[PDB]
DNA sequence: CGCGT
DNA sequence: CGCGT
C-alpha cells in the first residue's frame, strides 16, 4: 500500500522502485511491467483527485533515462489529452526519479463544474454496447452518461423458440441487439461467469438486448454444450447470481433490481438431444451499471485510499465564501496589489509592531528579502493558528512571501532554536499549500516551501521552473485564491477583506439607488436598519455636486446628533448643520437640501419640515432637490418627529437588503425588527412596521455576536478591557472599537471604571464620537453615536426610561457593529 | 469523388460499393479496405459536418451483415465517443445498405458553443509533442489549442559544437525537447523530407526543442551518415524547403514565419572525416502549424468538397433572429400549442378560405389525415415561396404535418397532376429540412417527407424508427425550432410571430415599468414614440385594480380623442371619458385618474390640471393615484396642453425602448425623432425633447416600411387596394389593415375613391376607427387614431397647416404601424 | 424623555 | 388650428 510521507510540505507519495526507459522496461515479464505501471498510476491518480502533488520513485540507474512508452501512454489515457506537460513534469536526481503531479480540477466551484468531470479515473468501469462491440466509458464519457441519467426485433423469433436445432443458422448478425458467444465444455461454468459481468452491464446501460451463449459467432449456428457437463438447474444458478452480483447506482425511485430473462433450451441433433443452449434477453435499466467497483483513488489522510461505487458517483456527478469568488478581483487588488519594482510588506501596521518588540527582527527580514525584489511579504503573527491549526509558543511571527521568479514561501521566525521549529512550518506550508487549492481553487501549479528562521544567532525538495511565479499574471492569480482562502477562516487579513466585501456589497446597492436622481426632487427613503442608508446619502450628496454643478456650499446635510454633523464636516461633501442650527440660522443660498435620521427629529425647536420645503421650493431650478432619509425601526424617542403623515410621505424609495453588517449581526437585526412589529410604538405611523427585507439575502461575510449577561460592572469592564487586548495583539488598531453606552450622562460614570481596568492593557486613552479621526477607542452613547459604526462595538447595559423604545434601542446598538458585537445587557 | 444524389428530400451520397461484416472485410487487402474505409468516412464526416443526411452504399451480398470492427472503430474515433447509436443508425434491404448520420453541431448559436467543436474531422493534421512521443489532436484537443493560442538545457551543448567524434554518446535522454534519428545512406535525401513534417511542427506547436538526425535512438551515439553522399550544401536547401513549405496559421500581428536553426557539423573517426550529422532547433511558434492541411469534409452544392486549412481554422473558432431564439418556448405555446387527442389544423383563417376556393379539398385533407390522430398541420399558400423559393404555378397549398409517432411530412396539393410536383414538394422538403437544422438549431433526427396529392382524380426512403416523434417533448422541440425557421423570413406565420414577439418585449418593459406603483402616487411618465405607453396605461388600470382593491368605476381613464376612449371601454378595465366629458360631467366618486396623450390636451374648454388633482387629492386614500402618460415627440397642436410646467413634472418615469413597432418602422422613428430635436415647436418646453431611446436596442423583428412619392390620387389608391389584395390573398384578416389620411375631413373624400377601387378585389366594406373589432378596414385621420395601432398601416397624403407640426404628423402615423407602413406624402 | 444648547 | 361637440 503507499503511504504519504510527512516530512514535506506537500502530498509526496513514494511508489517504491520502478523501472524506467522503454529499452529497460521492454526486457521485463509482462506482469512485473504491469505492476510497476499500476503502481504507479495509482500514486498519479490519488495526486491529481487529491490536489496534486509529487511521486518518488527510486530508479536502479544512475544516468538519466525516459520514462517509458507505456507509462506515458497510460498518463495520457488518465488525464484523456495528449497535453501531457500541463499536469505532469518530472525530474531526477541520482537514484531518485520525481513525477509532479497538478491537481486535475481545483476549488469548490470550479469554472468548469458542467463541463469537465471532478474525478480522474483509471477506469470507471462502466460498458456500454457500440455496435458490434462493448466499449468502456471513459471519465467524459461516464460523466455524461451519469448526467443523462440523472435527468427526470428479429431476435425475439430465436428466443421464443423452446428448442433449437443442431446447427441451425441464425438470419439476424451481431448488432446493438444480439450478441453470440461459443460456449465450450471444458470451462463451462467458469466461461459464463466471466461473460456475464462484460456484456449484461453492457446491454443494461444501452437499450438492452439478446445475449446468445451456444451460437458460433463466425458461422451463426447453434451448438450449445454437451449435454453430460451442463446441469440445467446449476447453471441458472450461477448466472442469476452473477447478474445479481453486479453493483448499480440509481438517481430514481423505485430502486427495482436489474430485469432479465433466462432460458435454457435443450439442442437437438438428429431429433436427438445433444447439449443446452443459453439465451439472456436483458432490459434496459433505469440507471448506470458497474461490472465491478470504479478504479478512482484518493488520499485520505497519510493513506491512499479507494472511492467506492457510492463515492464515485456522488462526487463524479455533484467555510466556503460565495462573495469572496465572485468579488476575488477587487479584494486583491484592494489589499494584496502586487508592487513593480518593490518587496511590500503587509500589513504595515502588525509589521511596525512586530519589530518594536523583538529587536534585530528588521535587520533579519532585510537580509533574508535581499534576492526578491518585487511581490508581496504578507506578515501574522501566527499562520497556523489563522488557519485553524494549534499555536506553537515560541514562534514570532509567521510571513508569506509571494514574489516573482520564486516560489511562494512560508517564513517562521522563532526566538530560539527548537526542533519542532521545522515541523511547524512544515504543517503550515502544507496546509496553506492544500486550501489554495480544495478551497480557494488555484488552478495552476502551485508550491510553498516551508523555511524557518532563528532569531537568536530531510531536503528542499527542487520543483520544476514552472512552480516559480512568472510574473504579474501568476501572482494576481495566486493572490486572488489566497483572497478566498482568508475569508474562509477568523483572523485580522481575514476581517480586513470581509470589511472591504461590505464596502462592495453597498456600492452595487448604491448604483440602483443612485438612478432616482433623475427622477425625483422630493423623495422620502425609508430604509431599514444596516441598509446603508447613511452611507447612500454621502454618496448622493457628490452626485447632486456632479449632477447640477452646484457647489459646496449650495448642498446642505441637516442631522440630529452632534458626531455625525462633524463626521460629514470633515468630509468636505457640503455645509452639514445640526436640525437646531438649522432652525435658528438663515440659510437663503442653499439649493438642495438632505435631512437624514429624520425619525429622530422633534418639533419642540420649530417646524423643520416646512422650512426644508421653502428654502427648496423656492430654489433657482424650480423644486431643488429634498430627500428625507429616514427609518422608523431606530425610533429612539417618543415625541413628534415633524415628519408629514404616511400618506403625504410621496414618493418612496426603500433600501431593505443590509448591507452593512456581517452575518451573525445582521441575522440579529431581522430577529429584533420581528419583534417590534409585533409591538410598535404608539408615535409611530401604522404602515411603517410593515417594510420587510429582501426575501433571501446573506452577505457571505461572517463576523461574531456574543452577550454577556448578570456580570457585575468590574466583570463587565474586565472582558471589555482583556477582548481589545487580544485584538490589539493580533494587529488590529483602536480605531476599530467602539464602546457605547445607554446615556451621555452615563459616560462619565464608564469612562473612569474603563481606565481604571484598561490602563493594564498599557493604554491609557479613550476618545468621544465628536472625534473619529484619532487612533482611539471611542465611548459615548448609543444615540449620540447614530450616523456612524465601528468594526468592533461593545454594548453596556443598554437601557431606557420606556420599554416600548428598549427594542429600539438594541437596533440602533447593534447595527453600529460592522462584525463584532458584544452586549452586555441588565440582569 | 462523390457526389449527392438529387432525387431526395435529404443529403444521400453513394459511396458505391463498400464490403461489409469483419469476416469479408478481412479477407481483403490492406489497400483495398483502407480505401473503402475512407471513402465511407468522407461520407459520413461530410454529411455530420452538413446537417446529417444518408449514405447509400450497395453491398456484395444478400443476407444481413454487420458494418465491420474497422468501420466502426473509424465512425467512433470521428465522433469521439463510443455512443454511435445517438448520431449513426443502419439500415439494409437487399443489396443496399444505408447509414442515417445526424448532424455534429446543430444552429448558428448552439448552447455548446464554446464547450464542444462544430467540425467533425477526420484528422486535424496539428501534431504536438507529449514527453517522447509525437501524437496528433483530435477535434477537440484542437479546438482547446486554438482557443488558447487565439487569446491575446543539456541539450544546447551539444548544439554549440561544431565537429562530432563518431560514436560519441549523448548524456541527455529523448524527452519533451530531444528527438534523435537514424540516418541512412539509401534514402538520406528522402528519409530528412518526410522527417521533417511529423517533427517539426510537433516541436512548434508545443515550447520547442532539438532534433538531432544522425544519432542513434537506443545507444544515443552519433553516428552521421555516409560522407560520400551527402551533399552539405543540398541537405541544407531540401531541409529548409521542406520547413517552409508546412502551412501555418496566425492569430496575431506579426506574421513571421516559422523560426528554426540549422546545423550541419562532420562527424569524426580517428581524427577523420566520416560523415555528416544534421542538428535542428525549433524555436516554439507564435500559433498554430499544421503538417499538411486538415482532413474535414463538407457538402457544399451537389459536391463534397474539403475545408481548406483557413476555412477549417476560422470554422473551429467561430436572417437570424435574436429575439426568436430566446422567446422560441414561449412563440411556440402561443401559435404552435400541441393539442393533445385532436388534430389541429393552422392558420384557421387560411384554411377556411382554401376549402371554399376549391370544392372537395376538405374531403381530400381529412382522409389523407386519418391515420394520425396528435399533432398540427401547419398550412400555406405555398411553402416554397414562404422560404425564399420560388413559386410553382398550379398548386393549390402546402401542408406540413407535425404528428405524433409520424416523420415530419410535407404535402402539396395540386389542382392538376404534373411531373413537376414531385420535384417541386421534394425541393421545398430538402430546403426546411435543412433550415430546421443550420438555422433552427434542431440537435434531434429530423427527416421530412415530401409528399404530392391532385385534387382532380425513385421510392420512399424508410427512416429508422428513432426519426419518428416519439411523443411531446419531440414535437415541442421540432416546433421551437420551427419558430426561429419562420421568423428569418417575409410570411404569415413570420408575420404572426412577429406580432407576439413584440407583445412579449412590451410584457418584459412593463415589468420594471410597474414597480413604480408602490413608490408614487402622481407620477408624470414621458414615453417615447413607440414605447408601449398606451399599452402600459391599461395594464397599470389593471393593477391599480388588483392592489387597491377598487373597483372599475373608481379608475378614470381620460384621452383626448374618441376612438380611443371607445377602445378602453371595451376592455372593461375602468371608466373612460374624453377630456370634454372629464371636465363638464361631475366625478366624485372617482379615486384614480389615469390620463394619456396629455400633450394633446388643451386649455379651451377648462382648467383640467387642477381638476385631477382636486378629485385626486380629496380621495379616501390620501393623496390618490394621479398617473399622466405623455409624449411630447407626437404633439399635434400648437395651443397650450393645460399641462404644469417641466420643471414641476415631477416625479418622472420614462419609457425609452421602443417595443411596439417593426425594426425597419422602429429606426424610421429614431430618424424623425431627430429632426424634432434640431427644429423643435414653440411650444413644446425646452427640456422635453432631450429625451434619447436605449444606447442599443434593437427588437428582432422585421417589418417592411415603404415610401411612395409623386403619385396621383388614382395612383395611390389603386397601390393601395392592390397591396391589400396581395396581403390578403395570402391569408392576412381585415381587420390588420388602416388606411390613415392627414384629416377627418378629408376621410369623406377618400373613403369613396377606395371603395371606388377597392370594390374591383371583392371587398366593398370600410369601418371608422370608433369601431375597432369589426373585421374591416379602418379608414380614419390620424390625429383620430391616436392610442391605436395596425399591422399594416397606409398613410395618404400627410399635411398640416403649421410645417413645425408636420414632422410630428409622420412620427404619430408611422407609429400606428406594427410591422408595414406605406407612406404616400405630398409631390 | 434625550441631545444640542 | 383639429376633434368632440
Ligand atoms: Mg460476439
Ligand atoms: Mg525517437
Ligand atoms: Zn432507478
Ligand atoms: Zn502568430
Amino acid at each position: 500500500p503507499l503511504v504519504v510521507e510527512p516530512s514535506y510540505p506537500d502530498l509526496v507519495i513514494n511508489v517504491g522502485e520502478v523501472t524506467l526507459g522503454e529499452e529497460n522496461r521492454k526486457k521485463l515479464q509482462k506482469i512485473q511491467r504491469d505492476q510497476e505501471k499500476e503502481r504507479v498510476m495509482r500514486a498519479a491518480c490519488a495526486l491529481l483527485n487529491s490536489g496534486g502533488g509529487v511521486i518518488r520513485m527510486a530508479k536502479k540507474v544512475e544516468h538519466p533515462v525516459e520514462m517509458g512508452l507505456d507509462l506515458e501512454q497510460s498518463l495520457r489515457e488518465l488525464i484523456q489529452s495528449s497535453d501531457l506537460q500541463a499536469f505532469f513534469e518530472t525530474k531526477q536526481q541520482g537514484r531518485c526519479f520525481y513525477i509532479f503531479v497538478k491537481s486535475w480540477s481545483s476549488g469548490p466551484f470550479p469554472e468548469d463544474r458542467s463541463v469537465k468531470p471532478r474525478l480522474c479515473s483509471l477506469s470507471s468501469s462502466l460498458y456500454r454496447r457500440s455496435e458490434t462491440s462493448v466499449r468502456s466509458m471513459d471519465s467524459r464519457e461516464a460523466f455524461c452518461f451519469l448526467k443523462t441519467k440523472r435527468k427526470p426485433d428479429p431476435a425475439d423469433l430465436i428466443f421464443q423458440k423452446d428448442y433449437l436445432e443442431y446447427g441451425e443458422i441464425l438470419p439476424f448478425p451481431e448488432s446493438q441487439l444480439v450478441e453470440f458467444k461459443q460456449f465450450s465444455t471444458k470451462h463451462f461454468q467458469e466461461y459464463v461467469k466471466r461473460t456475464i459481468p462484460e456484456y449484461v452491464p453492457a446491454f443494461a446501460n444501452t437499450g438492452g438486448g439478446y445475449l446468445f451463449i451456444g451460437v458460433d459467432d463466425k458461422s451463426r449456428e447453434v451448438l450449445g454444450c454437451a449435454k453430460e457437463n451442463v446441469d440445467p438447474d446449476s447453471l441458472r444458478r450461477k448466472i442469476e447470481q452473477a447478474i445479481y452480483k453486479l453493483p448499480c447506482v440509481h438517481f430514481c425511485q423505485p430502486q427495482r433490481p436489474i430485469t432479465f430473462t433466462l432460458k435454457i433450451v435443450n439442442v437437438l441433433k438428429r431429433g436427438e438431444l445433444y447439449g443446452y443452449a443459453c439465451m439472456i434477453r436483458v432490459n434496459p435499466f433505469c440507471c448506470a451499471v458497474f461490472s465491478e467497483a470504479p478504479n478512482s483513488w484518493i488520499v485520505e489522510d497519510k493513506y491512499v485510499c479507494s472511492l467506492t461505487t457510492e463515492k464515485w458517483v456522488g462526487m463524479m456527478t455533484d467555510v466556503y465564501s460565495k462573495k469572496g469568488l465572485e468579488h476575488k478581483k477587487e479584494l486583491q487588488q484592494l489589499l494584496f496589489s502586487v508592487p513593480p519594482g518593490y518587496l511590500r510588506y503587509t500589513p504595515e501596521s502588525l509589521w511596525r509592531d512586530l519589530i518594536s518588540e523583538h529587536r534585530g527582527l528588521e535587520e533579519l527580514i532585510n537580509k533574508q528579502m535581499q534576492p526578491f525584489f518585487r511581490g508581496i511579504l504578507i506578515f501574522s503573527r501566527s499562520w497556523a493558528v489563522d488557519l485553524n491549526l494549534q499555536e506553537k509558543p515560541g514562534v514570532i511571527c509567521d510571513a508569506l512571501l509571494i514574489a516573482q521568479n520564486s516560489t511562494p514561501i512560508l517564513y517562521t521566525i522563532l526566538r530560539e532554536q527548537d526542533a519542532e521549529g521545522q515541523d511547524y512550518c512544515t504543517r503550515t506550508a502544507f496546509t496553506l499549500k492544500q486550501k489554495l487549492v480544495n478551497m480557494g481553487g488555484y488552478t495552476g501549479k502551485v508550491c510553498v516551501r516551508a523555511k524557518v528562521l532563528c532569531l537568536s544567532p530531510v531536503s528542499p525538495m527542487d520543483y520544476p521552473a514552472s512552480y516559480s511565479l512568472a510574473g504579474t499574471q501568476h501572482m494576481e492569480a495566486l493572490l486572488q485564491s489566497l483572497v478566498i482562502v482568508l475569508l474562509g477562516f477568523r483572523s485580522l487579513l481575514s476581517d480586513q477583506l470581509g470589511c472591504e466585501v461590505l464596502n462592495l456589497l453597498t456600492a452595487q446597492q448604491y448604483e440602483i439607488f443612485s438612478r432616482s436622481l433623475r427622477k425625483n426632487r422630493e423623495l422620502f427613503v425609508h430604509g431599514l436598519p444596516g441598509s446603508g442608508k447613511t452611507i447612500m446619502a454621502m454618496k448622493i450628496m457628490e452626485k447632486i455636486r456632479n449632477v447640477f454643478h452646484c457647489e459646496a456650499h449650495r448642498i446642505l446635510y441637516v442631522c440630529e446628533n452632534q458626531p455625525l454633523r462633524n463626521f460629514i464636516s470633515d468630509r468636505n461633501i457640503c455645509r452639514a448643520e445640526t436640525r437646531k442650527t438649522f432652525l435658528r440660522e438663515n440659510f437663503e443660498h442653499i439649493q438642495h437640501i438632505v435631512i437624514d435620521e429624520a425619525q429622530n427629529f422633534r418639533t419642540e425647536d420649530g417646524d423643520w419640515y416646512g422650512k426644508a420645503k421653502s428654502i427648496t421650493r423656492r430654489a433657482k431650478g424650480g423644486p431643488g432637490i429634498l430627500w428625507i432619509f429616514l427609518d422608523y425601526f431606530q425610533t429612539s424617542h417618543l415625541d413628534c418627529s415633524g415628519l408629514p403623515p404616511l400618506s403625504d410621505q410621496y414618493p418612496r424609495e426603500e433600501l431593505t437588503r443590509i448591507v452593512r453588517n456581517a452575518d451573525p449581526i445582521a441575522k440579529y437585526l431581522q430577529k429584533e425588527m420581528q419583534v417590534i412589529r409585533s409591538n410598535p410604538s404608539f408615535n409611530i405611523p401604522t404602515g411603517c412596521l410593515e417594510v420587510f427585507p429582501e426575501a433571501e439575502w446573506s452577505q457571505g461575510v461572517q463576523g461574531t455576536l456574543r452577550i454577556k449577561k448578570y456580570l457585575t460592572v468590574e466583570q463587565i469592564m474586565t472582558c471589555v478591557a482583556d477582548t481589545c487586548r487580544r485584538f490589539f495583539d493580533r494587529g488590529y488598531s483602536p480605531k476599530d472599537v467602539a464602546v457605547l453606552v445607554s446615556t451621555a450622562k452615563e459616560v462619565e460614570h464608564y469612562k473612569y471604571e474603563l481606565l481604571k481596568a484598561m490602563r493594564k492593557k498599557r493604554v491609557v486613552q479613550l476618545s468621544d464620537a465628536c472625534d473619529m479621526l484619532g487612533d482611539h477607542i471611542v465611548l459615548d452613547s448609543v444615540r449620540r453615536f447614530s450616523g456612524l459604526e465601528r468594526s468592533i462595538v461593545f454594548g453596556i447595559h443598554p437601557r431606557t426610561a420606556d420599554p416600548a423604545i428598549l427594542p429600539n434601542v438594541l437596533i440602533c446598538l447593534a447595527s453600529r457593529a460592522k462584525q463584532h458585537l458584544y452586549i452586555f445587557p441588565w440582569g
